[PDB]
């Protein structure tokens, strides 16, 4: 079974992938993911895991 971590990745691809999120910006994004409890770490490996990769500076200075 998944660990809470895998949990939270999991959520994170699954909403990455819907058709109006990918219309939406990467900071809204962002941000709306760690509002769920995602770490910077965690979130940057959502996006790489959906073929949308960014760099966790970008995603800590989104969070900065
Ligand atoms: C920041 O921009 C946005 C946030 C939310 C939504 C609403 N839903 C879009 C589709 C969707 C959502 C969610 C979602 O919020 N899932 C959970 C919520 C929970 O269980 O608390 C979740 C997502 C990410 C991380 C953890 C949990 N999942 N999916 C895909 C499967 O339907 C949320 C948006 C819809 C359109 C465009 C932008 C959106």
């Amino acid at each position: 079974t998944h660990s809470e971590r895998e949990k939270r990745v999991s959520n994170a691809v699954e909403f990455l992938l819907d058709s109006r999120v990918r219309r939406t910006p990467t900071s809204s994004k962002v941000h709306f993911l760690k509002s769920k409890g995602l770490s910077a770490e965690e979130i940057c490996e959502a996006f790489t895991k959906v073929g949308q990769p960014k760099t966790l500076n970008e995603i800590k200075r989104i969070l900065s």
